[PDB]
């Protein structure tokens, strides 16, 4: 008999969610992320609390999913695509300014956390949530339970480094390296979401489309977006068949900002054989059941 | 009588280590034979003399666990295991349930070891537990809450067949970078790079000399010139390589198992090298070398049928 309030903080939006006692949504709002100052970006969180709090008349449980690592040892935020989070104590901060419990979980775990309790994927001894949107998210469940790691690290695809065979594919010692949020470099996080889709696509042909521009030249047959959307289609098989190769999942279900890629669900299954082993199945590749909720509803329910 | 008994296989591509167990998980059995490396019947007949001469000794049909390099299809139950010859291709498990009339549980080696290792009172209980096999080739076994990952087709843990990332090329010199070719029949697999085997390829690449591993570590105990600039190179390759398999993974503890895991060097120098390609927030994993030694996968496999 509550009200549950989650969040969803992505690169560019937050999505906002409240859910009654019997799990209905009854809130929905979305706005910019302030990217730049902190006092902005706590702001619109405690905004959206508050309003939401004088419209039921309660006082709502927080769940958080951010876009990067909250220190286990400090509190301390890594979001390596929001300069105004980064070295933040998020949880304290919140919890004084709104007076409550606040959960912090990362946003590609509630995503995974919520598409895997789906009566669809219940049973299936392994799921793997990636969020393709201003950065590469994973949320790893194994039967039905989030594998958080020792460190609230487990799933941080987006900060591993890109394999040779991919370097291979984008010219060895010529190949973009792009810098990341993390200050390593090379990062997959920065090639194959949205934003790295876009920055590839800026490299190799000088001019800053978005990803919604790219594919729709690509729909039209342009020759700069078909050659961007051929290498871009093999370089995400290459990198998720090495994925694949460490965590073998059953189920993989796609989220973010270029989840709405159609032309993933057809290419994939396609290109990720030659790159796997040779007795590899492929799991079941599927597109977020839950629309781009999954974040928010994965973030309210870690109150349940 | 003697009650129910387990028997146990770690099967390499040199040896065919057999352990046979009692009713209080007693190790009563200990045989080593040579894997027969050309004829798939011999193989075979290998396993079956093993167990069929335990029966013998001990009056009993004791239960057969396989772990073995490399992968049986889901599907199809066919192995795919390049480095022992005579099985490659072969439904391993249905052949001998024939022969042996009995059930018989195949698994892989690295799963085996990190089920024995994470078995242990003291990491019973850790939420996650990585089991790394670092020898002919590079395994892993990945234990949560206590269960066995195997993977949507018995892949999961196979970061032997994860491709060179960008770092560690860089490096090992970018496009003069060895490229070493990979028994999976791709290029570039960390397998031939952190492995025994591939410490071994690394020094002859840059230093044209076949030494084994025991010998380039004596060379480097000595202060030999290129003994100790090979091993620089490999501790920071190393860290490279496992901080970027940590950054998906996070695991709570890892364990080291297989030839290589005797190099203690490795112990020193891990959590010394990984926090600069680690995350800026990441907490180091507990790495400890296997606490059974060199029998983790043999009671592994035996234990399968527990
Ligand atoms: N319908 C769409 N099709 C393809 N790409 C999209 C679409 N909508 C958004 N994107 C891209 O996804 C990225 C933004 O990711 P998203 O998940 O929306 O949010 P966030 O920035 O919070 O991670 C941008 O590159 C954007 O252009
Ligand atoms: N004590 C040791 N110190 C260092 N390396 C070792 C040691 N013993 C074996 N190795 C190396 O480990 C590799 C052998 O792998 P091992 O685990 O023995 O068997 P398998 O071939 O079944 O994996 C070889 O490179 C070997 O030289
Ligand atoms: C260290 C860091 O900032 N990682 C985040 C990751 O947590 C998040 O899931 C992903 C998608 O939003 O983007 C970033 O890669
Ligand atoms: C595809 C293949 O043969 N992989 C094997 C792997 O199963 C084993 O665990 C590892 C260590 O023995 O060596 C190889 O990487
Ligand atoms: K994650
Ligand atoms: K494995
Ligand atoms: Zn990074
Ligand atoms: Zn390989
Ligand atoms: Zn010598």
């Amino acid at each position: 008999g509550t009200m549950y309030y989650g969040f969803d903080i992505g690169g560019t939006k937050i999505e906002f969610g409240a859910f009654d006692a019997d799990l209905v949504r009854v809130a929905r709002e979305r706005v910019a992320t302030p990217t730049e100052s902190y006092a902005a970006f706590l702001d619109a969180i405690v905004t959206l609390v508050n309003n939401a709090d004088a419209e039921f008349g309660v006082k709502g449980t927080v769940g958080i999913g951010i876009p990067g690592i909250a220190d286990v040892e400090t509190g301390k935020l890594l979001t390596s695509n929001i300069p105004a989070a980064m070295g933040h104590t998020l949880q304290r901060d919140l919890e004084e300014r709104l007076q409550r419990p606040v959960k912090i979980e990362n946003d590609a775990n509630c995503f995974a956390l919520s598409e895997a309790w789906d009566e669809d994927l219940r049973g299936e001894p392994s799921v793997l949530g990636l969020i393709l949107g201003t950065g590469v998210g994973g949320g790893l469940i194994f039967n039905g339970k989030v594998h958080s790691g020792r460190a609230n690290i487990a799933g941080e695809i987006g900060h591993t480094r890109l394999p040779y065979d991919a370097l291979k594919l984008l010219g060895m010692e010529n190949a973009p390296i792009f810098p990341c949020g993390c200050k390593n470099s090379g990062c997959i996080d920065n090639y194959l979401s949205g934003r790295g889709f876009e920055q590839l696509y800026d490299h190799y042909f000088s001019e800053k489309l978005s990803a919604p521009e790219i594919i729709a030249h690509y729909e039209q047959g342009e020759r700069r977006a078909v050659q961007h959307v051929e290498r871009f289609m093999e370089l995400l098989a290459i990198c998720l068949a090495n994925i694949f190769t460490c965590l073998d999942p059953h189920v993989v279900v796609l989220g973010g900002g270029l989840s709405n890629f159609e032309l993933i669900y057809q290419e994939l299954p396609k290109r990720l054989p030659a790159h796997l082993l040779h007795v590899a199945k492929l799991p079941k590749i599927i597109k977020a059941r839950h629309g781009d909720a999954g974040g928010v509803r994965g973030a309210a329910f870690l109150n349940l």
